[PDB]
Parts: structure tokens; C-alpha cells; sequence
């Protein structure tokens, strides 16, 4: 089906020369030329989801799209093509949606040919061996599993079930190992003649969408798969859609009261809306997005704030079926918010009022739309890996020079759209979901598949006809015009002080700043790091209570504010760490000093309101004991974090010391921890050296102003000092959790600092134990799924970890751990020149790259700033040392640092216990740790680096 169509492809700033074609067979093309690319890629999206199985089986396309990888006439080996991305770093995988299943791959520089090779005849002849189907049902059975207890696919698949079981909606999506495999046997139904019929009937037809990030031009590229795709073959296969929306008045006007697994508290509001796709030139959901869920004077989330019942909200057009989408509204609750729930809707219905006086608005049309023009306009880049699959996924409704211009380019003004969902937004269209701990004992209807419990309980008719009447307005006004709109698209050309690395252009006692410029990357756009520094941010757990406290009522005050600049590509983050408190902005270039300006004059003096800090305290006092829940594998980070470091506060001291918090203490406080700290930043982006100087000197003016800050004498530059071992030691404990059945692992090596030698020494060891514990433990020895193995970097002291939660003794788990040791150390003495050549180049690629995105770099430079190396230069280090090694001297790492015969052993595991509770030789025996301080009192301190 070799058909060839290309032309201008309207493609914003962007290098990378495009074309879209469409074969005759019904494949969606799109082809990606550009001479400077390393990594090449491709990626087929089948617009078939997994809402379209048979009634009786669940998951059907889902495990045949998993089993598709595997197998073909040409190479019916196993993970042939994967492991032909194993060769040359590629790295597939595909996802599932309710109409689309998207494969996705990429590949090393030029070796396309291969792996489309190996991936065009996935149509012509699938296999379904015994290994891939029953490991696949192994996989498919862990990818549900570990989808049991997520909330947000809980919730998700909530919303997926309390509809209509006639529509096909209604379809479980994943399946579980007793949906997949138990279900047809028990039953008799073959599984592979249903998965032969399915590839068979449904696939083959039309409704393809390839993409291919190709490198060599548009031509050559375009006659090779053209050519190479015509063996796919059309079958006419009906595009499926859904004439009517799953909610035919069963379920309309109703309510749910939901008891979650983390103890949270939303409400949940839902609108099923009929599809304006074809009105993607007007787009009214924009509208409606940006109309809803506004935070300004006047606003809804003001007047909620305002009567302090709802945190934070989001709300907005959820993308939906062919036919049917969704419109949702999801507000966070307080107390009282949990109490008196009809006035919030009311306020709602306010709100829908206030959009029934003033109708639609053509001012913030054009605002909307001069937004999105500059926006569209100025595109940066896109990344290899998952745009082009997103892409690929809006790729079905639109025409090859439209596939840019998707959604990120409005057209018109249409009016009557808005009308008509003004229309649609009624009392009649609204779903409603109470989530909230708290109802037990109430809750019949429980889940089949998770087991969550619920009611219907439909609301009578006095709630419902004072809702339509009385539909007023109180306190509530349209939103102002922004004034953050940029005016500033001024390339400012480089200077004669063309330095690749930020120079330290300021020094006071106060301070010290550094600053580049892009002479790459062309935006408008700047980013900021400022990171204030105490020594009472982790004295104690109060003051600590007091900060983060400090810090969240802090953004919750200046949100409403912030909601414009947030809309329009201004970030800011507000943090806290073990230093002090941690500030990120970035964005445009616009009002740059004037915003940091404002927010540094308002953090500067800062007030406090009384229920407010009520709201704070009890909602973060209730976001504390939620720390017990967590999976195993966070939890032993968050101890791997806590041994590894001088000093630390766990989370059950930190918890109870806010018992006695009052706001005087606090607010007393506040100016006290104000009064000295060190501001220290990198500043990166479309400004000035001059101008750097000056929004420098203004934000320590505005301190030196405020609460009349002094400079730091260079003895309060302290850092946390890390723990040392006793030479020889293997020591470990253990933690239980109560509500997993697993237990987990990490296990800690202690090398060195980051030496020149020890960098290149850790980062080759990582390679070689990177791909060969994933190929046999978590694969072939099947021990858990939360298997992770690898380096660990932290306070400038270089480490090995390895992450696994399993349902193991883990003693029994630290036997095979030794195995694979054992594995690896005969697995050393077997490398030939080939494996050796390939590792350490493909360790050079996975070092060696130049940045796409700006704010990547940015937080690179920025986590090298904070462990206060500096050594920007470390790559032609680092490979000017690679090249000097031998795999001789990886056995002089080996035996005094890693083996277990070791003088200089340095060995440490951790382990956490799961809630109830092939050959190993015997391994000295490890210690008990009652109390972790009584440990680390007589214990010796590392060293600190020497900065760069």
C-alpha cells in the first residue's frame, strides 16, 4: 500500500525538517529528518484500545500487544529485537489506552534498518510460544498487581466501573493472572486461537500510526519504508465509536462516599459531555479550563480559601471516548469542608452563575490565544523518547501539515460553543464522589476487583430544586485581564566575555552568584535557584515544624497572586531543606526582577491569619502519620538517607513535637530565623551581567530593608559529616510495615569520594552490574519487581545500592545477593576485548551528552552547585581517565572493596520486614542495632572535599 504524499509542514524555532504521508492500508506516517540528531527512532500507534475485547475476556489486546513483541518468521528467537536494542541502547516500549495501543522504540545513531527490520513483520507472523505466553502472564499478573493499591488508577478504574455494564466502556482494562490465564481454561476457551483470531479480524486493517525520527533525510527514508510497508495489509475494519454517553440516567445526579487507601479527602464533581474534536479550532475546553479552575480576585478557589475549606483544586476537560468526554472538578476538603459540602457546591452553582451573567468573553480570547501564538511559537525542542508517541496519539484526528498546529493553534471564535456547554453545565449533568476515611460501617457495595466499598444513596429532591433556583451571585466577579504578558522577545547578543562556565561575578560576605547565558538555545526564558541557608532549619524537630509550616502557609497566602504567573510559564517553588529553605523560579523573562522583587518583599514581611494556621496545622499534622504507608522501597531510601548522613530527625519525633505549636511561639520566631542567613544562586538564562548585579544587590537590599539581615562570618559554612565503617564490618537491621506483605532491601557500599579514579571505577561496575542483575535476578530468577541494583552518589561520597521490595526472607535474599556477587566475579574473568570496547563506549554515551532542555542542565549545574563541587569540567576528566583502565584493576576493586574475604570490607545492607513476620556459603554474622544514636556514637566521620 506504497503511497507517498509531502509538503510544508507548518513546524513553529526548530531544525528538524518534517513530512506526514499515509499509506493506503491505513497507516498514519510521519517522517522526521534532521542531519544532527544522535538517536534515531520510530513509534506505531494502532488506534484499537483495549475497551474493544470480547465480553468475556479482559485484556485481550492488552496481552496480545505484550505478546506481539515476541516472535516472528524471521527471527523467532525470544528478546531478539530487544536485545538488538540491547546492542546499540535502544530502549521499546508501548502503552494502552482505551482506543490506542502505542509501540515506541528508539535506536543508537543510524541502525534503523535493523529494528524496523525486526518490527514490520509483527503483522505478518506472530507466534505465541510457550515462554512468552507463560512468562507474559507472569508480567501482566505484576503489572496489576503493583496497580492494586495505586490510588490513582484505583480511582481511575472507580470511574471506569460505576457506569453502564452495557457499554463497552465497562471493559477491565489490565486484567489480573485470573481475568487472563484462569478465566478461558476454566471456561475451555483456547487463549492462543482467540489471540489468532484477534490479530486476525481486528489488527490488520487500517488506523495505524507510524512516526520515524529518522537522521538521514526525508527522501532516502521515505523510499525505504514506503517500500518497506507494504506488506501490511487493509481489512476495512470500521472506525469504533460510542453514540451515547455511558450515563443513561441511571446514574445521573448521584453521589458516592469513597473510603481510599491513603487517608486523603477529595470531592469529586464529573460532567459526561458529548465531543468537540471537530471544534479543535475554537476549542471551548481550553475555555472552560482556564475559566473553572482560575484563582483570582473574585474568584470561586478565593472564595473557598476564604472560607478556608478547600486547598488547593483541579478541575477542568478530561479527554474521554470517540464519542462521549468528560469535564471534571476535584477539590481538596477540610473538616468542616467535609461537613458542609451542598453550600460548596452552591458556591459552585455561584460560580456557574457568574458565568451565566456575563456569557463568553472575547478579551480573554484573544488573550488566550495571543498566549498559546508566542507559546506555539516559541518551541524549544521535543525529547526522542514520548513525544513522539503523544504526537502519534493526536495523530488520528488530523491531517499531516495539522499534526503541529494540534490543539496549540486556535483559528476562531465561536460563541455558540459556549453556549452550549453553559447549556451542557447544569445540575442535571453533575456526578458526585466523597472520598473520605471515615465511612465504615456504612459502605455496602464493595469493589469485585480491588475491594474499595461504597453507596449510592441519591440525593433527594429539596437539595436539587434549591440548587437550579437558587443560582445567584454573592461576592464573586470575572477574572482581570493579566498583566504578565511578555513584550520582551529581544535576542540579547553574546558579549566579549565568552566564558563556557558561570564565573563567580559577585562575592560579599553576604553572597555568591553565578550566572551564564544560552548561546545555544535562543529562549526567553531565565531561570533561579535561590536556596536560603540557616543553622536553625534542623537544630531541633520544632524550629523544622516551624519552617514547614512557615513555608506552606506562606505559598498558600501568595497563590491567589501567583495563579496569573502560573498560567502564563512563570514557575516559582518554594521548598525547605536540611540547609534551609530551597527557592526555584523559572520562567520568562518578562517580569523577572519585579515578581522575585514582590515575592522577596513578601516572604520578607509576612503575616499570619488564625484559622489559617489552624488549617495548616491540622491538615499537616494529618499529612504525617500517612509516612507509615508507604512502600518499602521509599521507606528504605528515606533510611538509607537517614544512616548515611551526620544528623537526623526520624518522622515520629518530628511528628509528635507539633503538639505544643502555637502561633506566638511561631511568629516570634519567624524574624529570629530571618535575621542572618546566606542566599547563594545560579542564575541562568535571557539577561545580563549587569543586570545580574543589580537584581543581586536588589534582593539583599530588600533583606538589609526588611528584617535588616547581616553577612555570615566563613565559620557558619558548616556541612553534614557522613559515617564511617569499621573496615571490616557488615552490619544491617530492620524496620516492619503494617500494611504491605513484602519486605524490602537496600545495600549500601561505601567506596570512596569521588576521585578521579573512583568516578570511572564505580560508573564501569554500575554498567556491568546494571544489565546482568536485571537479565537473572528480578528476570530470570523471578525474585520480586521492585528490583533495583545500582550507584548511589550523596554528599559528595560515591556509593552502591540495591533496591529490592519482595515478598522473601531476606537473609535467604542477601544469599543470592551474594550469589550474583559470586556471578559477577566469574562473569569479570570472561570478558573478551568486544565486551570490554562496546561497555565502556556505551558507558561513554550514557555520560556523554550535550543538553536539549535548559532547565535540565540547570538542575545538573544546580545539584553539583549544593554539593559545592563545581567541577563543570569533569567529563573531559572523566574520559581522559577511561581511557586508561584495565579489567585487572576491576578486580583490584573487586577483592578488598567488594569480596567477602575482604580486609578493607566496607559492606551494609538494610532491611525493612514484610507484615506477618543456588548455593551460599556461610557470611559472617551481622549486628544488632537497638538504638541508631546509641550506634552512631562512637562512630568516626568521613572527610569533606576539597571544592573545585
Amino acid at each position: 500500500a506504497i503511497k507517498r504524499i509531502g509538503n510544508h509542514i507548518t513546524k513553529s524555532e526548530d531544525k528538524r525538517e518534517y513530512r506526514g504521508l499515509e499509506l493506503a492500508n491505513g497507516i498514519k506516517v510521519l517522517l522526521i529528518s534532521d542531519p544532527t540528531t544522535d538517536k534515531s527512532s520510530a513509534a506505531l500507534d494502532v488506534h484499537i484500545g483495549s475497551l474493544s475485547d470480547p465480553p468475556n475476556i479482559a485484556g485481550l489486546s492488552h496481552f496480545l500487544e505484550h505478546m506481539l513483541f515476541l516472535g516472528t518468521k524471521k527471527y523467532p528467537k525470544e528478546n531478539e529485537y530487544s536485545q538488538f536494542l540491547s546492542e546499540h541502547a535502544g530502549s521499546s516500549n508501548a502503552f494502552t489506552s482505551g482506543e490506542h495501543t502505542n509501540y515506541y522504540f528508539d535506536v543508537s545513531h543510524e541502525h534503523l534498518e535493523g529494528a524496523l527490520d525486526r518490527f514490520a513483520q509483527f503483522f505478518l507472523s506472530p507466534l505465541f510460544d510457550e515462554s512468552a505466553k507463560d512468562r507474559e502472564v507472569n508480567a501482566v499478573d505484576s503489572e496489576h498487581e503493583k496497580n492494586v493499591m495505586n490510588d490513582a488508577w484505583r480511582l481511575f478504574q472507580l470511574e471506569k466501573a460505576t457506569g453502564n455494564p452495557k457499554h463497552p466502556f465497562s471493559k477491565f482494562g489490565t486484567g489480573n493472572k485470573y481475568t487472563l490465564e484462569t478465566r478461558p481454561n476454566q471456561e475451555g476457551i483456547d487463549v492462543r486461537q482467540e489471540l489468532l483470531k484477534f490479530h486476525s479480524a481486528y489488527y490488520s486493517s487500517n488506523l495505524m500510526a507510524v512516526v520515524v525520527l529518522g537522521r538521514e533525510s526525508l527522501d532516502d527514508l521515505t523510499n525505504l519504508v514506503v517500500k518497506l510497508f507494504s506488506e501490511v495489509e487493509n481489512k476495512n475494519v470500521p472506525l469504533p465509536e460510542f453514540p451515547e454517553h455511558p450515563f443513561q440516567e441511571e446514574h445521573l445526579k448521584q453521589l458516592y462516599k469513597i473510603v481510599p487507601i491513603k487517608d486523603i479527602r477529595n470531592l469529586y464533581v464529573t460532567f459526561p459531555i458529548p465531543d468537540l474534536q471537530k471544534y479543535y479550532k475554537s476549542n471551548p475546553g481550553h475555555y472552560l479550563g482556564h475559566l473553572i479552575g482560575h484563582e483570582g480576585p473574585g474568584s470561586l478557589l478565593s472564595e473557598l480559601k476564604s472560607k478556608g475549606w478547600v486547598n488547593t483544586l483541579v478541575g477542568g476537560q478530561k479527554e474521554g471516548a470517540r464519542g462521549f468526554m468528560f469535564f471534571i472538578i476535584n477539590v481538596d476538603l477540610t473538616e468542616e469542608g467535609l461537613l458542609h459540602v451542598e453550600d460548596i457546591i452552591l458556591h459552585m452553582f455561584q460560580y456557574i452563575q457568574k458565568l451565566r451573567a456575563e456569557g463568553p468573553q472575547e478579551w480573554v480570547f484573544q488573550e488566550l490565544k495571543d498566549l498559546n501564538a508566542v507559546a506555539f511559537r516559541f518551541k524549544d525542542k521535543e525529547r526522542p523518547r514520548g513525544y513522539t508517541s503523544k504526537i502519534a496519539g493526536i495523530l488520528h484526528y488530523y491531517p499531516l501539515e495539522e499534526v503541529l498546529t494540534a490543539e496549540y493553534l486556535l483559528e476562531e471564535f465561536r460563541p455558540d460553543l459556549i453556549e452550549m456547554v453553559l447549556d451542557k453545565l447544569r445540575p442535571e449533568n453533575v456526578r458526585v464522589a466523597i472520598v473520605s476515611k471515615s465511612f465504615e460501617g456504612k459502605t455496602d457495595r464493595t469493589e469485585e476487583w480491588y475491594g474499595t466499598q461504597y453507596k449510592q444513596e441519591a440525593i433527594p429532591d429539596e437539595v436539587i430544586k434549591k440548587w437550579q433556583n437558587a443560582d445567584l451571585n454573592g461576592k464573586f466577579k470575572l477574572p482581570t485581564k493579566n498583566e504578565f504578558i511578555p513584550t520582551n522577545f529581544e535576542i540579547l547578543p553574546l558579549e566579549k566575555e565568552a566564558t563556557p562556565y558561570p564565573a563567580l561575578i559577585k562575592d560579599t560576605a553576604m553572597s555568591k552568584l553565578w550566572f551564564k547565558q544560552d548561546d545555544k538555545f535562543f529562549l526567553p526564558k531565565a531561570n533561579l535557584n535561590f536556596e536560603f541557608f540557616s543553622p536553625f532549619a534542623y537544630v531541633d524537630p520544632l524550629h523544622s515544624n516551624m519552617a514547614y509550616l512557615y513555608l506552606e502557609l506562606l505559598k498558600d497566602s501568595l497563590n491567589e497572586y501567583a495563579y496569573a504567573a502560573e498560567l502564563a510559564g512563570l514557575s516559582y517553588d518554594l521548598q525547605n531543606t536540611i540547609y534551609g529553605m530551597y527557592l526555584s523560579v523559572k520562567g520568562y523573562n518578562d517580569k523577572q526582577p519585579i515578581l522575585l522583587k514582590k515575592i522577596i518583599e513578601k516572604m520578607a514581611t509576612f503575616e499570619i491569619d488564625e484559622k489559617r494556621f489552624e488549617i495548616i496545622k491540622e491538615a499537616y499534622m494529618r499529612s504525617l502519620n500517612n509516612f507509615r504507608a508507604e512502600q518499602p522501597h521509599q521507606h528504605a531510601m528515606y533510611y538509607l538517607r537517614l544512616l548515611m548522613t551526620e544528623v537526623a530527625w526520624t518522622k515520629d519525633e518530628l511528628k509528635e513535637a507539633l503538639d505544643d505549636v502555637t502561633l506566638p511561639r511561631l511568629k516570634a520566631f519567624i524574624p529570629q530565623l530571618l535575621s542572618r542567613l546566606h542566599i547563594e544562586a545560579l542564575l541562568h538564562g535571557n539577561i545580563t551581567k549587569q543586570a545580574a548585579l543589580g537584581i543581586m544587590q536588589m534582593v539583599e537590599d530588600t533583606l538589609i530593608e526588611h528584617a535588616h539581615t547581616k553577612p555570615l562570618l566563613p565559620s557558619q559554612l558548616v556541612r553534614y559529616r557522613e559515617v564511617q565503617l569499621p573496615d571490616r564490618g557488615w552490619f544491617v537491621y530492620q524496620q516492619r510495615n503494617e500494611v504491605h506483605n513484602n519486605s524490602g532491601i537496600e545495600i549500601y557500599y561505601q567506596t570512596d569520594m569521588q576521585s578521579t579514579s573512583e568516578n570511572m571505577f564505580l560508573e564501569l561496575f554500575a554498567q556491568i552490574i546494571s544489565e546482568p542483575a536485571f537479565n537473572t535476578l528480578r528476570t530470570k530468577e523471578q525474585l520480586g519487581y521492585i528490583v533495583f541494583s545500582g550507584p548511589r552518589r550523596a554528599n559528595g561520597i560515591q556509593g552502591l545500592r540495591f533496591i529490592i521490595q519482595s515478598e522473601k526472607p531476606p537473609h535467604y535474599l542477601e544469599s543470592r545477593v551474594e550469589a550474583f556477587l559470586i556471578t559477577m566475579e566469574k562473569s569479570i574473568e570472561d570478558m573478551t576485548e568486544e565486551a570490554f570496547q562496546k561497555h565502556i563506549q556505551a558507558l561513554a554515551i550514557r555520560r556523554l551528552d550535550k543538553p536539549k532542555k535548559l532547565s535540565a542542565e540547570s538542575a545538573k549545574y544546580w545539584g553539583e552547585i549544593i554539593s559545592q563541587q563545581y567541577n563543570f569540567d569533569r567529563d573531559n576528566t572523566e574520559v581522559a581517565y577511561l581511557k586508561t583502565l584495565t579489567k585487572e584493576d576491576i578486580i583490584k576493586f573487586y577483592k578488598e572493596m567488594l569480596a567477602v574475604d575482604a580486609p578493607r570490607r566496607h559492606k551494609v545492607s538494610v532491611h525493612v520486614l514484610a507484615r506477618e513476620m543456588s548455593q551460599a556459603p556461610a557470611l559472617p554474622q551481622p549486628e544488632v542495632i537497638q538504638n541508631m544514636t546509641e550506634f552512631k556514637r562512637g562512630l568516626p566521620l568521613f572527610p569533606l572535599v576539597k571544592p573545585h
